[PDB]
């Protein structure tokens, strides 16, 4: 079928074998950091909103060893990574900073090294592997940033907070990959816990670990296997718009703006800005309600909010695409599906469907038969965040 299994043990084994072959000795440590699915709370993180992601068993693993020579030597075995699959560079100094370039995959590692807060950081040799589909909407880059960060902590413990670590990975995304993301993806990669979703307040940086351990419930992720151009170009546009609405209203962020306020101050903002802000302010409220619904086990309300989230993303935020809309429509027509919506940034990538577990195999036959493109499926347990295994 189209169901990709996690193969976690195999990923680690692959990394270890490649390291020994590449560097001529066994690696001294392993780390991992997962990708993520956002259950609800889309395009809210950079608006100081609420998000409700969970970590996946899809993950990036670094296996490696410190060096004595102050240089960094990398190999990736990820099919999908751009050429070359190897890069070496000296550690940044006060004299010489790292710079983004070729290959792109290495920019994530370089960025985290560049902004790593603690000293002295030694050089190191590492292999990077991942089961997160690269650029497929499940935060492959955050997983790589966080796995890198986790590895650096083993080389040179930081004395820091989870938020500070997320901010470093976020800065690497902004500065080295030119993607001005919010904090969500890094936060969940760090903080995920098996059998939990994570409610993140992106204003206060308070987090709640919300149990998500009912075996009658399942989360089916569907990869559209498309990424439209607009993905890259439009994300900063939406973010730039939101900022303009806050400015016009004298609000520090949209989070401080209530829906009742928005309808009443509309003359002060543009028509399209109003629609973007209506999505955002609206989505923050839905996410709060969705978290509360999850706690009560009220899936119908959660799912209604989720379908509601898709419609808002499609019509008000305009970050869906025909492929996503179709995957949702297909899912939403199946009995026992509570909700389905695009997840992540949009313009391609994955949908997330919350549904009765027993209905999942009905979905996989039907989605494959009734989706225009090539669907890939993950049936995902809520997973752990960043982890270390000493080798
Ligand atoms: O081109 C894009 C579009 C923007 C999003 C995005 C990419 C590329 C960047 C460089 C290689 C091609 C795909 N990669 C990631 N993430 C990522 N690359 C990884 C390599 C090894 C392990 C984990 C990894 O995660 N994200
Ligand atoms: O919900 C939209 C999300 O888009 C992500 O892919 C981005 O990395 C996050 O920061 C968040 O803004």
């Amino acid at each position: 079928a189209a169901l990709r299994q996690p193969q976690v043990a195999e990923l680690l084994a692959e990394a270890r074998r490649a390291f020994r072959e590449e560097f001529g000795a066994e690696p001294e440590l392993a780390v991992s950091a997962p990708g993520r699915v956002n259950l609800i709370g889309e395009h809210t993180d950079y608006n100081q909103g609420l998000v409700l992601p969970m970590a996946l068993e899809l993950m990036t693993v670094l296996v490696g060893s410190p060096r004595k020579d102050g240089l960094v030597s990398l190999l990736t075995t990820s099919e999908g990574a751009d050429e070359p699959q190897r890069l070496q560079f000296p550690l940044p100094t006060a004299q010489r900073s790292l710079e983004p370039g070729t290959p792109r995959w290495a920019n994530y590692v370089k960025g985290v090294i560049q902004y790593y807060p603690a000293a002295p950081l030694p050089g190191f040799s590492a292999v990077v592997v991942s089961s997160v589909p690269l650029g497929g909407g499940l935060s492959s880059s955050a997983s790589l940033e966080v796995a890198t960060y986790t590895f650096l902590q083993q080389l040179c413990p930081d004395s820091g907070t989870i938020a500070a670590r997320a901010q470093v990975c976020q800065q690497a995304e902004h500065s080295f990959a030119g993607m001005p993301c919010g904090i969500m993806d890094q936060f969940i990669s760090l903080m995920g816990q098996k059998g939990h979703a994570l409610l993140i307040d992106c204003r206060s940086l308070e987090t709640s670990l919300v149990p998500l351990s009912d075996p009658k419930l399942a989360v089916l992720i569907t990869n559209s296997n498309v990424r439209h151009s607009l993905a890259s170009s439009e994300y900063p546009v939406r973010r730039r718009q939101c900022e303009e609405v806050a400015r016009a209203l004298g609000a520090a962020s949209l989070r401080e703006v209530q829906l009742e306020e928005l309808e009443a101050a509309r003359d002060l903002v543009s028509k399209e800005g109003f629609r973007r802000a209506r999505h955002v302010v609206g989505e923050i409220r839905r996410t709060a309600q969705a978290a509360a619904a999850l706690r009560r086990g009220d899936y119908r309300a959660f799912g209604r909010l989720m379908v509601e989230s898709h419609r808002s993303l499609r019509d008000d935020y305009e970050v869906s695409c025909p492929e996503l809309d179709q995957l949702v429509e297909a899912a939403l027509a199946v009995p026992g599906v509570y909700g389905s919506r695009m997840t992540g940034g949009g313009f391609g990538g994955c949908t997330v469907t919350l549904l009765e577990a027993s209905a999942a195999p009905h979905a996989m036959r039907h989605i494959q038969e009734h989706y225009g493109g090539t669907a890939t499926f993950y049936l995902s347990q809520a997973a752990d965040g960043a982890k270390v295994l000493c080798l």
